[PDB]
RNA sequence: GCGUAGUUCAAUUGGUAGAGCACCGGUCAAAACCGGGGUGGGAGUUCGAGUCUCUCCGCC
């Protein structure tokens, strides 16, 4: 059973990946999109994006995280895929999914095929290339066509969050089946992704999908242990510990910090913390309208988990 | 439908805007290399709006 961090844009960045992988057991981390458009981005971006680079595209713990690249022209998704890997990345990852480039390009396949193609003559035979789909735009009736072009394109795997982009993120529409079709009809390992949220919710989606591999995104700031909730049946992390993984984010230092970093962050994490834990609810009212990162440092600081 | 740095573009359910060219500075007029990166106006909701909403303006 493989359990892979899902890439998320503005949330899931190197340090909550940090905090997140030293209590867990994820086999993967994908990170935030690096946007391509005609031009090979400077290394920069690159460092920006993945400090864990710098460590062998590892975060100190010691998982492995994939830079994922969102962009449709091929010559260039492709000269962004080798600096990425020449840097370290374990492999690249092709965004398909965003709501030119991200989820337009499961309007034409065609461009799914040419990117990924492009991706995998550039990057070293061994290092993985993978994309990451939605199952179409507004039906998910060229949902094969999609499939097939990631195949052919000889991509290394497929991760399939089983909703279109209308779909967005409503619970109703999650198609679990249409992944196990996507998985039956494809020789390369297939991704199974959306709504696991504990322990039950994997189990279903690998019984109905038949995926062995699972990606899990919001559930992971809902439950900072998901992937041990869900790999070994652990009970969810104590709140006292949830507090305790906060303050050591307010410790943690982000570069290019313009001046509410945690200020943003804290109060995101705690609004995702707020669907899971009745005690985030508090703590979210406490902090609420803290206005500057020394303040909210000091607020969640100053709370004593041996009294909570 | 769009309107974002001088300009061409970038920016996942709201979390605080960054790349190329141009430009300025440095090493040795220019070159090369190196370094430096403000959401059309106003209003609404919210602790927080490029993002949701209204209004006026501008371009298909
Ligand atoms: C805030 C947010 C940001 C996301 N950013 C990305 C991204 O950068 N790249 C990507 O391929 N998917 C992105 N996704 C999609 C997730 O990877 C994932 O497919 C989706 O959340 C469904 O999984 P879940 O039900 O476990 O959250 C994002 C989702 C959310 C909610
Ligand atoms: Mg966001």
């Amino acid at each position: 059973m493989r359990v892979l961090l899902a890439p998320m844009e503005g949330v899931l960045d190197s340090l909550v990946r940090e905090l997140l992988t030293e209590v867990n057991d994820y086999d993967l981390c994908i990170t935030e999109f690096v946007r391509v458009v005609d031009q090979l981005l400077p290394v920069k971006v690159f460092h920006r994006i993945c400090p864990e680079l710098q460590n062998a595209s590892r975060t100190p713990s010691g998982t492995l995280v994939r830079v994922q690249l969102l962009g449709q022209f091929p010559q260039w998704l492709a000269e962004n895929a080798a600096r990425a890997v020449e840097l370290g990345s374990w492999g690249v990852d092709l965004n398909c999914g965003a709501p030119g480039g991200g989820a337009t390009l499961l309007k034409d396949p065609e461009l799914i095929y040419q990117g990924a193609k492009a991706m995998r003559e550039a990057v070293p035979a061994h290092l993985p290339v993978s994309v990451k789909v939605r199952l179409g735009w507004d039906s998910g009736e060229k949902k094969f066509e999609i499939a097939d072009a990631v195949q052919q394109a000889g991509a290394t795997e497929l991760v399939v969050h089983g909703r279109t982009k209308e779909q967005g993120y409503r619970a109703e529409h999650i198609d679990w089946q249409a992944i196990g079709d996507i998985r039956q009809r494809l020789n390369i390992p297939v991704i199974a992704n959306g709504e696991i949220w504990d322990w039950q919710s994997a189990q279903q989606c690998m019984a109905i999908s038949g995926c062995d591999a699972v990606m899990i995104g919001r559930g992971a700031l809902n439950i900072p242990n998901l992937s041990r909730v869900v790999k070994y049946n652990e009970p969810r992390m104590p709140w006292p510990e949830v507090v305790a993984l906060l303050q050591k984010y307010t410790r943690l230092e982000k570069q290019g910090d313009t001046g509410l970093y945690h200020v943003a962050r804290i109060k995101q994490w705690l609004s995702y913390l707020r669907k899971e834990y009745d005690e985030a609810t508090e703590l979210f009212q406490h902090v609420r309208v803290l206005n500057n990162s020394p303040d909210i440092a000091r607020a969640i600081q100053a709370i004593d988990i041996e009294k909570l």
